């Protein structure tokens, strides 16, 4: 596997000139668009998707947060890229059955990849359960993952780009992070 | 609550000079004598476990290993204390009912801790397993090491009590541990 990003998916994560994904004001990741990405569309819908256990994300910055609650995660997809702007840790070479992938379709062998994050204070701070308003999910398909899986995605018919959009707004639940007392 | 570290209980670990616990050959910990422990033992046994998710251990270094898989964990308790040997993460102020901690007595407000770990892990020719704690090092942990940290209430225990610990170290201290 070529070495992947994360791309968590949320209400605030926009579609940036030239093949890059703004996530928030502090991250931006780039895709290769003739790279070989872990997650997959075709006509049965999306394909290996992460979910981050442990984590929630600053919705506004973009960058996840390690909450120390198994019951906190985020989603997203892994696709062949790099995180231009952010920090970023790496995990080098894990078994691919070592992830928590969903939707799993062909996958195999052991993954590079990298999630944008940023000791850790989690005084005063609030986690929620938010899912995707229906509206930025159209968006996120139309701008997104058309963008990303083009050919494969312009190949499609009508009711397999609808497939891909019921399947985004039925996965992409996550938990973001908020400061109760400063902004 | 006084500022915490994560000890976590392996077969490797052992009591060391001067009110420090050794965890591997990389990380010591030092409790506070008279410190405030989150995890705690009474009549009734040991409280208040850190379960430790998407960890394993690094059983010979002591250290703490990121595996982004959830099914990997590492056990431990919380006391006052200070990582003496080995980097630290600290995570300040997390609501108390946000950790997963087990066999909870009496857990309320939010904890400062600290965990003994340049932004990447390496987990090419690795693979966690499932280990249990060896008896004889469970008699030993309770006498060598929680003897020592909780010495004022374990030296209050009559004989059947000090067992139950022995027994509770046995049955709860399980975990992951990272070979390469």
């Amino acid at each position: 596997w070529e070495e992947q990003v994360f791309l968590p998916i949320t209400n605030s994560i926009s579609s940036e000139d030239n093949n890059q994904i703004k996530i928030g004001s502090s991250v931006s990741i780039e895709y290769n668009q003739n790279g070989q990405h872990v997650s997959q569309i075709d006509d049965k819908g999306l394909h290996n998707i992460l979910v981050l256990t442990g984590y929630a994300i600053d919705e506004s910055t973009g960058e996840l947060v390690p909450t120390f609650d198994p019951c906190d995660y985020v989603k997203g997809i892994l696709i062949s890229g790099k995180i231009l702007k952010g920090n970023h840790f790496k995990i080098i070479g894990i078994p691919s059955n070592k992830l928590y992938i969903i939707r799993k379709k062909d996958v195999h062998g052991n993954i590079t990849f990298s999630l944008p994050i940023k000791q850790v204070d989690l005084r005063d701070k609030v986690t929620s359960f938010v899912s995707l308003d229906r509206d930025v999910a159209k968006t996120i398909v139309d701008n997104v993952l058309a963008k990303i899986y083009a050919k494969i995605y312009n190949s499609l018919n009508k009711e397999q780009k609808d497939k891909l959009y019921r399947d985004v707004e039925e996965i992409f639940n996550y938990y973001s992070i908020k400061s109760l007392k400063s902004n």
